[PDB]
């Protein structure tokens, strides 16, 4: 018995509109992404040929796996004979799963740039990302391929014959990623918070006590700055490179000292001065490590919406493949929740991703 | 610094003698379970060479890896140098992988033999056991043989400088071979409360109007009996084997009718004979089928009390080796409570198993 012979037709229609909707919007949105890469210049970057071969898997989704998903989501019936069944189901666990590992890909290459950005710089070659894709795209064939065990050739189904396969699939699918970007994203997240924060907190204390220049509130006002730049100086096993960010600081610091030195002296004129002089003379130093911290701030939170969105989209249907083992309508609502994350990721990065954004609104022509 | 340091010596010497003693049980427990499986004849069966290898692997864990653990919990300081170090981590890695991974070839050829009984016996030879526990050795060997990155050789820890390995080493010996179990153990679970309960349930019922020959209350126990052999029968794609298994039932079924037919008639003394002649007639072509469930409830009961022993143990502490990367004696808590599922598995297997119980009675001299 197929749930969708007893569907009216208004409703079929209204879902195979739906689903032609989300399937042309996963192509056209990731279609976009490629192109951004593949045109702008600033953004020919190992980091961002990831986005753009995330966003080529999803567009193989959108145009191998997807419109023929919507003729058989709401007729309930295979149609296309065996030839195509047996492609467009090894189709779906390749790319699915070649899109699910490049999030991992995205993820190392964010966590060791988080992690040794001064040692990585020099491995993060795009020659190296070119081996990271082809691994996931050899791993992701090799998934589809073993359930060929079909010595027997209406219904198009995956393989569930052997147990020890069917769970193997689904953990090098998707449990072995999750719990790597549990690991990995832990350590992102706590790297984010304990110090591309403790730089940015510590100089808005710093910018905030600056904006203040009586002469009595002048002196606590700049003993708070020194303080907050020696908090923001503990940021940054030798100490090549962090001794230029620690550097800035110090002299910051020295120059609080001599600034505090014409205030402590009464005078107000020549210690006002004293600080708006330190106020370029930091922002020469200091801004070139700052604005470091905001991109980072940026790309983990992206990361950060694109791992909960994974979750929320791939954990149902893999938690639901692995409980059938041991109703159709949940079992197709979650493979197009699955689906759906091929559509999100794109819009993800253009909303967050302010070079995909600053794209986009160059498109559609708004400023 | 080491928390070790600061417990006193009392504790200390309480502290070697707990932990020599479970060492002992578990080399003693063990190498009984061992014995037993060599010495016995009946034991003699591919699915108790699995419980001796699974013996074997919990023997080699209170050889190589327990004894010198009590060394480096008590002291907290290693003191046996580099080439004992690096024997001693990948000892500890194969051996608790490999006793990991005897469970679920255990679970597995229970699943096969609960779900596939008729064809599996001529598949379940103890050469295709050697393979499997050659494969579970051959894996686990190749787990701890990465780690061999330190190009640098007090303390002795396994090498979490590659993410990815300490994950993929987490994955491959504990959360695949768990999910694995879920979803193997479940199918076991729905097949011995679904089957292996309904032909003893409709059994006890038709024993239990059996023991009851007023003729017109015997009327409406052999009707409930009639009832009962129905249900007992849909127990058990052609059907060779089973038909035997249908049959007696049927016949059961027909010697409740003509026994009936004695009771409709008014006569008691005529149809209480007819009752107690098909109790021993019955009890000839049903007992054989009825004594497999005996034995299925009972190897399914220990496997889940496995099952359960195997999570309690292992989760806390694979639950932190994956939390680590994002105190000290949590950690040496949670290796020896993995360690002491050692010494749960053959105590587990001498109260559960009657084979193992029965030669357990023999070696005490207990009747
Ligand atoms: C979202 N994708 C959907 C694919 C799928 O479920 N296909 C079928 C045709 O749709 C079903 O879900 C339908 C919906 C109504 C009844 N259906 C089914 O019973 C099965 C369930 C099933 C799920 C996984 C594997 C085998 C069977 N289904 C199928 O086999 C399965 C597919 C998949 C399988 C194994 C590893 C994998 N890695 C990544 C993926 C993946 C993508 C994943
Ligand atoms: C129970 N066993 C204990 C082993 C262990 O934890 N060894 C060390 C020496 O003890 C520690 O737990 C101690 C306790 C006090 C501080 N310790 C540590 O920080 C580490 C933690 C650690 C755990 C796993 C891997 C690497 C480091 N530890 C170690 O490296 C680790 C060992 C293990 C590692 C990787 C895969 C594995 N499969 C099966 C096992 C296994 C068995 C498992």
């Amino acid at each position: 018995y197929i749930y969708q012979d007893s569907i009216s037709l208004p409703w079929k229609v209204l879902l195979v509109m739906l689903l032609a909707l989300i399937t042309l919007a996963t192509t056209l949105s990731n279609a976009f992404v490629i192109a951004t890469v593949y045109r702008t210049r600033k953004l020919h970057t190992p980091a961002n040929y990831l986005i753009a071969s995330l966003a080529v898997t999803d567009l193989l989704v959108s145009i191998l796996v997807m419109p023929i998903s919507t003729m058989y989501t709401v007729t309930g019936r295979w149609t296309l004979g065996q030839v195509v069944c047996d492609f467009w189901l090894s189709s779906d666990i390749t790319c699915c799963t070649a899109s699910i590992w490049h999030l991992c890909v995205i993820a190392l290459d964010r966590y060791w740039a988080i992690t040794d950005a001064v040692e990585y710089s020099a491995k993060r070659t795009p020659k190296r990302a070119a081996v990271m894709i082809a691994l996931v795209w050899v791993f992701s064939i090799s998934i589809s391929l073993p359930p060929f065990f079909w010595r027997q050739a209406s219904e198009c189904v995956v393989n569930t014959d052997h147990i020890l396969y069917t769970v193997y699939s689904t953990v090098g699918a998707f449990y072995f990623p999750t719990l790597l970007l549990i690991a990995l994203y832990g350590r992102i997240y706590v790297e984010a918070r304990s110090r591309i924060a403790d730089l940015e907190d510590n100089w808005e204390t710093l910018n905030d006590n600056l904006k203040v220049i009586n002469a009595a509130q002048v002196k606590d006002a700049l003993t708070k700055m020194r303080a907050a730049a020696l908090d923001a100086q503990k940021a940054t096993p030798d100490s090549p490179e962090m001794k230029d960010f620690r550097h800035g600081f110090d002299i910051l610091v020295g120059q609080i000292d001599d600034a505090l030195k014409l205030a402590n002296e009464g005078k107000v004129k020549e210690a006002q001065a004293a600080a708006e002089q330190l106020k370029t003379t930091r922002n020469a130093y200091i801004q070139k490590y700052l604005l470091m911290a905001a991109r980072e701030r940026k790309a983990t939170k992206t990361l950060g919406i694109i791992l909960g969105a994974f979750i929320v989209c791939w954990l149902p249907f893999f938690i639901i493949s692995l409980v059938m083992p041991i109703h159709l309508a949940i079992f197709d609502f979650f493979t197009w929740l699955g689906y759906l994350n091929s559509l999100i990721n794109p819009i993800i990065y253009t909303m967050s991703n302010e070079d995909f954004k600053q794209a986009f609104h160059k498109l559609i022509r708004f400023k």
